[PDB]
């Protein structure tokens, strides 16, 4: 299942995720470079998000150009972040036009995979089924990839022979 | 390789079409109803295109929802569009939110799908290797699928094991 | 669907391959040096058919060692061969360790892929769906390919999202 | 990559498994009624094998089809198994006359699949990266797949666009 996720909006997937979903978040542009304006937030951040049918994000990930870094979170609704999970930004990116991430779903944890390769598991916080997901940035400020991303919901079972 | 094609745009690919390539249209959106409002143009037309370095139109893909068909053509830069191929419209699409468009190229003609289901084969006219491709529509209508597509060019080994 | 095909013997498919079936056989070995041996016929020939209903070969497709070329041709049950179509077999196989030859179906014609690289395009000869498959050698001689073949048949839309 | 395994033997992979490598077992039977002669052993029992370069077999795999279940375990070159971790049998074939077997590697762990829908994660137990496979039938009986087997090594790179 397609779908077209637009910068600073949020689409409803069109069912919950089952299990061992991959969720794939595709770009046509890669811009490594802070951001032109930081604007009035103050913080260079675009993120993508998984989240629930109660409005808590289960995984939040962002890119921080300025400090060279992936930031993996969650936030239940309407509360405070938790701690954050972070590992180096540079080397991850920069060998394709077309940069992707990809969630790989497993009972506890969340594999996440930078243009087709690993760089992390984290570990699920959360209760609950993703059944949304959203592109947001600080405002002002330019994204690191296009303004808008393709976004594909599939399970292992798609991507070989059958049907 | 991902691109983004918005609606009333053109986009360069990275680089010429290679024999037997394929390029995949994606939409997020499904609409067979007639456009709210017809415009100046007076004709309910959208399409996708194949274009050249020379700025002809290899091959035109027009949806006619107002006259239940598909419209195969080619187009000579600066010049007049040459015989219509049609074919019904009704049938094709209808079964999943998610339509496409594929197209498969082959030395001698285009062999085009719908949800991945062939409905035709278009005879080459034109000369010259695909490296744009636009998604137009005529002024103040509504498109039959989402105002921003997802492109996708590959091969037939790259949808195989290996590298 | 996925077969197994031993070296000298014939496999049925689960149901006559539809409108533009693929069919795959993979060797997991390539050996292009001649056969030592040459058995009674004298010519180094070991093939791949496709064949319908009543014993009809709609396809043939055979690997000539000692003449450098493929061989195309078509086989009525109980009647002789029809003219041979040859091209190179030079600069087909070579990348890989593990070859395999893919056959796309088109309502009047064989697309024929070697490694998924399109070598040829056969116009078709004979009439019915094609139902099973046979790897065969002449008497007494070595193929260039594992003793065992693995065979997939598929559709685009199986190698491709949801459905 | 492609490999035949043959009953009864083993066979060498092309290279060490990466990091995140994914494993196929493909069989063109599936046959689950208890073997119908026992031999010496008096246990119904078929297995395949992830092998390291010392002989270790990293996981083993097997069908007990008398005892309704999957067992998997670890075994040391040249000593005794350690305990085996099991999960019903019931259930996970069926679907299909072509079943498969799919093992995706993880840094701690084995996300095992059946025709292609995870049913276990076996923590790792011993080191090194797997070199080999085998596939397994304790003495004087029939397996509940074909005596030969199709393996695939790949990556997920490997069946997603580009590179």
């Amino acid at each position: 299942m397609f779908h077209i996720l637009r910068l600073e909006s949020t689409v409803d997937l069109s069912e919950p995720l089952k299990d061992n979903g991959i969720i794939v978040f595709q770009s046509d542009k890669l811009d490594l470079e802070p951001s032109p304006n930081l604007g009035p937030t103050g913080i260079d951040n675009t993120n993508v998000n998984l989240i629930n049918a109660k409005g808590d994000v289960l995984l939040h990930i962002g890119i921080r150009r300025r400090e060279n870094a992936f930031v993996f979170n969650s936030i239940p609704y309407g509360e405070s972040r938790g701690p954050e999970e972070r590992i180096p930004l540079e080397g991850t990116f920069g060998d394709r036009r077309d940069p992707s991430i990809t969630i790989f779903d497993h009972p506890d944890r969340y594999q996440i995979m930078i243009d087709y390769k690993t760089v992390y598991y984290y570990k699920k916080r959360l209760e609950g089924r993703c059944e949304k997901v959203s592109y947001k940035i600080n405002e002002g400020q330019t994204p690191p990839f296009s303004d808008v991303l393709g976004v594909t919901v599939l399970y292992f079972a798609n991507v070989m022979p059958r049907a």
